[PDB]
């Protein structure tokens, strides 16, 4: 049975049926404001204050600043966790994407990160307008992680809440799991709801689970 | 948490949960004719009138005297406050854009500008046919409004009421906040209804509330 | 509030609550054979029996003799209005357009102008021609209706999903099929700085044209 | 605006009269719905019953082919043409060539009624320019003063009018034949969509191909 | 009063009303695993064990090997009709080249019959694919032998073949079906179009069995 | 009749009515996490530990440490087979296909193997931007075909009753089409295996519900 790394997000655990496998890639994908950056923050730091893990934080839009500063929404002091040495945020913003994955590997090997959140991959592409070459640069970056040994959980965007998985139907291809974060709305009102569409190896919970963002993050109802 | 300046748009500011995030961009998407435009003058003529916050009004399409005549519809003398220094529109009529956002940057520090509105961003990478750098483009305005320190309400056109949010379906992602105007039709009859979708580090109320343009603007109707 | 010309259509002035914003230009979309000819036409004729307002009817593909000769289903002389002075038919069967629409506008004072069919140019960069002629007709001062077509009755409002957010005003004109018959319906979605009616609103075209049936 | 009676039972009903005289009218359709049948009986009634002389204009299928599917109805088209009233103009980047091919067989035949089948094909034969040759076609027609039937394909029955979305907006007039299937059953119904300066009754009406043709039921 | 050729199939002289017509073609449409070849193989086997016409079948993608095993599945020994001259199966697997090819092989054979399986697969040569179905037809046509078609399709009810040319070039369109719901399939045969002739409108019930193709007629 | 190789896979053999037809290749589509790469190894895994049969694998995007460790979870001890050479993984990460098809044709005549597994075909074409796919999986097809190899393709999908594969032309290259669906109604997922078609036999028709167990798939014929 495939060694997981407990997320302590409350109820993705009991999902994932341990956590997310170790050293390998997830996929959490969902439309704009479904709880993709949350979730990232929220993994690197359950992981600095439940098992003492270093994490990589790698962000394409939002900066340093931005990501401390909604964090403080929920209780979480990130500030604090970089002086400490414990997380790192890698600014990837724009002033064969080797030159990137290489700057993550010295990261990653430096603070000995166990636990890594790229968000948004997507941003990159359409950054550089260049929609052919997606499905090799994302293998070369999942796999580059895979040999690190770094569990890695990537960020993605979609257009749709039952539509196409990510924006390039390939992203899905390319990850060992997969996550979709749901906002759908029906009736004026919305449903938050979290999916585990792919765990390769390894057994999970399927189909769409209710959850609910507070001031202490993610809380996820397992039925 | 993230501190927000108050729309004192009648409702918006009980489903924002204090208004719109400063120093923050917001994007306000919507078919042709939902309120786009209205809830862009409101903003920046309630920080004036209420809270003295002065403000600048980036029209692409519509002339300033357009958005003079369209406001006096409401009671709103905009003209009044030009004269003042209170309010001031830019005029962007007719790939890069940091043209613009220099032009921007010096109003804003010429006028000594709180409240800031583009209306609307969509259709000056239309009139250059520069559709491929649209997150390229709307990133680099939205991250020089960040260091500045505006408060920004960008409007953007959509062509279905429940399809992507924006033209490109980049938008959405590069604003720290959405809110959707729709007018949605069914039965034959129009209905209204206004949604913030996302607010980064802070809550809201969730789902579509209605609302009303009457003869003192936006009108949004809280359900609890 | 912004100023209206009644357009005399019977229904409409109701509906748009006085008529077509002055000075501005009004988007009339539908699919084929939903009354964007007719509605560009009874907006001129009305013009110019009701109140004396020279028209200007700019025509894309259909001949100066064929909008005569269709009118006259209406009961209508296009042919005595021509001859008095009083419309003229641009025959165009997007700089070089402008200044002959300018020339036809200045040399007979027309109030009201149409265009039939804006989208049918392209076919034979939308925004940047379709806001150059707009932002030069209110310049000049003249109120326009531009016609433009549609594949689906509720799908798009125009064809390039640019043409809606480039004219001031949108009028769109339906014809829906529901168990193998044809309701018509007319609908303002839009009318910058103005109030009006909301939602598709009934009507028919008889021998006196265009006849809208607003509901309170 | 004048019509001239097609003769075919059902269509001068919901026309109101016949097609208007002069002008070109569009008869879109799914492969089977009878736009091919439908113009041959324009040009056959009108030969045999006001004399007016016809041309009919093909790109794909030959005139002997057209000669042995309508032969199944009882009409004799070798005759027409022997007599010299019936004109088979077999036709299979700019359209004026056959403009003037086909002005030829008008003034030739003193033809009135007109029909060509179908306008579709000779722009895939690839200049999907559609509009502005479709429309130098109708507008040399309409100069000619030729009432004509230009059959045009497409592959929904409530999608687009045609294949191009382009067709409908140059034509005077629109027919819309439909051949709907539900419940495995298939219906045929026509329509009158668009009657320019004149009227018409609206919606879809049933009929039926037997083997004297198209019959329409004017439910009214 | 176009006449029309025997093919022989259980329930479709029956739906079309004495057979396809003579010196005519007729696409055969269908999804995956609709019964296109095998409808264009029985066209050809009982043509050629009952009437007695030489038969030519092309085809781009399989191979003569894999077609002659196929057929056996129902007792049709596809090698002897090769041996006798009765059928030749010409492989076609890499436009007027072909034509003057199969133009040949119909000539050369004194055959009557003819089968295409499939004109899709020919064609990133899409922009010529009605004048190149057009050559092959009006060919086909003027040699005098009725021909049989298959194409390809993604959906069920949705267009005809796959560039909405074909069903056009074509004089006569049989559609099969291979309808999904409540996770069961539902095969049916259709008659969409026959030109100059009448047939049976609608869906017909069909089934593949040890005996081939047999169709249920509902009048 | 055409002869056909059991595949072992509970259920299986009873929808396919014996098994896969040998030397023909066979399309197994789906969606992400359907079951296509499952059902590749149990395909080659059954083939050896009951009939000692060869198998290759050729994987694209799974490194060779992977899909071994995946099977783990099974208890399938691929690393075993591998050393034993009875299994040989075919890395084939990084338009022509023909340097892939000489590399198999090796691999097959090397090991004396008899069943193939390509996981998956599309990926290929994504990765190098050839979106000749007809063109290209067809000289696949028609190689295999004479080197007497039962495949089994895996392509992928966006729609569950959509499109069978992702460019609209791998079903009617293959001469079979298994396909795997996971559909989602009311928050919940199913999986449905179907054998859309097989040339020159008879199969069971429609949808069968499965599962993936500790001893990977199991299909419910009805
Ligand atoms: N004085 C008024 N009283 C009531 N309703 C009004 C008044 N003025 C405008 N409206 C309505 O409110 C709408 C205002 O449109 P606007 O604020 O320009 O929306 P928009 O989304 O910017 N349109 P567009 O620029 O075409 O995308 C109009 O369509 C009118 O129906
Ligand atoms: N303190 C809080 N309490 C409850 N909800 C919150 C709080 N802070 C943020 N949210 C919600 O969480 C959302 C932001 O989460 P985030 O992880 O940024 O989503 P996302 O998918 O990353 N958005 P985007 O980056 O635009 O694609 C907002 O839309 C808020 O509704
Ligand atoms: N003699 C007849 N008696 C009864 N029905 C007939 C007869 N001839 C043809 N039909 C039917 O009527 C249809 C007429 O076909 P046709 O007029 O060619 O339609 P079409 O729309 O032109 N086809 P296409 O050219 O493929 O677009 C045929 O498909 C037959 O089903
Ligand atoms: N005298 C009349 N009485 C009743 N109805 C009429 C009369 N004249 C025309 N019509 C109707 O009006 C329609 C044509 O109106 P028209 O104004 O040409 O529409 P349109 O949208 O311009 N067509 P197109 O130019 O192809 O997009 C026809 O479909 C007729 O049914
Ligand atoms: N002996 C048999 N008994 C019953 N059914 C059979 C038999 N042989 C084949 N079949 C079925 O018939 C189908 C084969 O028909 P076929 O004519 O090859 O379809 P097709 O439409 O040509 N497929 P494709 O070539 O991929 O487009 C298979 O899907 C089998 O399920
Ligand atoms: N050991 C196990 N026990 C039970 N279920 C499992 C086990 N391992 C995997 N699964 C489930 O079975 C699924 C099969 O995965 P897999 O065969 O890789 O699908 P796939 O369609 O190849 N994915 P992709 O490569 O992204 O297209 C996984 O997503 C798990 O949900
Ligand atoms: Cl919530
Ligand atoms: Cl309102
Ligand atoms: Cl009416
Ligand atoms: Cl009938
Ligand atoms: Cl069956
Ligand atoms: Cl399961
Ligand atoms: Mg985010
Ligand atoms: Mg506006
Ligand atoms: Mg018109
Ligand atoms: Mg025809
Ligand atoms: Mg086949
Ligand atoms: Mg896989």
């Amino acid at each position: 049975a495939i060694a997981k790394m407990r997320t302590m997000i409350e109820g993705f655990d009991d999902i994932s049926h341990g956590g997310l496998p170790i050293g390998r890639s997830t996929l959490v994908s969902g439309t704009s404001g479904t709880g993709k950056t949350l979730f990232s923050i929220q993994f690197l730091y359950n992981g600095i204050i439940e098992f003492d893990e270093p994490g990589v934080f790698v962000t394409f839009e939002e900066t340093p600043q931005d990501i401390i500063k909604n964090a403080r929404s929920f209780g979480w002091d990130l500030a604090k966790l970089v002086d400490e040495g414990k997380l790192f945020i890698l600014d990837a913003s724009p002033d064969d994407l080797s030159a990137l994955i290489e700057r993550i590997n010295y990261a990653i090997q430096k603070y000995r990160a166990r636990r890594v959140s790229i968000d948004s991959v997507t941003s990159v592409f359409q950054q550089y307008d260049a929609s052919s070459v997606v499905r090799r640069e994302l293998f070369r970056l999942v796999a580059r992680l895979k040999q690190i040994g770094a569990t890695t959980v990537m960020t993605t965007e979609r257009i749709e809440e039952y539509g196409p998985i990510a924006r390039y139907g390939v992203e899905e291809f390319v990850s060992d799991n997969v996550v979709i974060l749901r906002n759908v709305l029906e009736g004026e009102r919305r449903r938050r709801t979290l999916e585990i569409l792919k765990l390769r190896g390894t057994w999970h919970m399927k189909g769409e689970y209710p959850f609910t963002i507070t001031d202490h993050g993610i809380n996820i109802f397992p039925l």
